[PDB]
């Protein structure tokens, strides 16, 4: 009858301008309103933001637009002993403080099959890419950079320099097998294939909460409730929330 909250990002982290605050509970939350009320987010410079649930256990908070670099965020999850519905009570409080770093937005345009990395509005890197085949396309939309792996076995394929950008399993990563197609032809299951050198560059130069935007593919749009797809939910839907849904 107790539920523990877990907050991301980590205390003292510097994250990108797309990073939502995430409060994840280890049990389903029946009274989302109570949970939201128990979570106090302070921003400096102050910016309006709102809660939206990605699933029964995890709520996100973010502003209407990407964060401003330098913004400091304090999160107080004051859930200890709070009634969260159906006889479940918050086990404890948790807190985090984090800050926003540089604006890093990488745009993959299916028209050019180039991923262009912009840091604070400035092009710093361009890399040929091979995106999802027509039958398995990469969805368009805004993706948030999540975890990274120097090496990972995808699921069985060994992969180097893998930067995760969706929970659905889209990564930017080393793809030595499609170097010839990069910049020319889509060959993947959905991942953004780039050269070993470019994948290592990307891995080294991004951080959690940086943004990848995919445009002009034959896919649809990445689901807002993917896990890293938050920004695809239009603000008016996000702000309205789903506490009573
Ligand atoms: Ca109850």
């Amino acid at each position: 009858h107790l539920t523990m909250p877990y907050v991301m990002p980590g205390d003292g982290e510097v994250v990108g301008v797309g990073e939502p605050v995430a409060i994840r509970f280890d049990e389903n939350i029946a009274d989302r309103g109570a949970a939201e009320k128990a979570i106090k987010i302070t921003t400096n410079p102050p910016v309006e933001g709102a809660f939206y649930w990605l699933n029964n256990r995890e709520v996100r908070w973010r502003p209407e637009h990407f964060w401003k670099p330098g913004t400091a965020v304090d999160v107080a999850v004051n859930t200890y002993g709070v009634d969260l519905g159906e006889g479940m009570f918050g086990e404890d409080n948790v807190q985090t403080h984090f800050t926003i770093g540089d604006e890093v937005i990488a745009t993959a345009d299916d028209n050019t099959k180039i991923l262009t990395v912009r840091v604070n509005g400035e092009v710093v890197k361009s890399m040929p890419t091979s995106m999802g085949k027509d039958s398995t396309p990469t969805a368009n939309g805004i993706y948030i950079v999540g975890s990274r792996y120097k090496h990972i076995i995808m699921d069985r394929t060994d992969v180097d320099w893998a930067t995760q950008i969706s929970y659905s399993g889209v990564f930017v990563h080393s793809a030595p097998w499609s170097v010839g197609a990069q910049g020319h032809t889509n060959t993947s299951h959905g991942c953004l294939n780039v050269s070993p050198s470019n994948a290592q560059w990307f891995y080294d130069h991004v951080k959690r909460g940086d943004i990848v935007e995919v445009v002009n593919t034959v896919g649809g749009t990445l689901p807002g409730i993917d896990g890293l797809g938050d920004w695809n939910i239009p603000w008016d839907q996000w702000r309205a929330g789903n506490a009573k849904a």
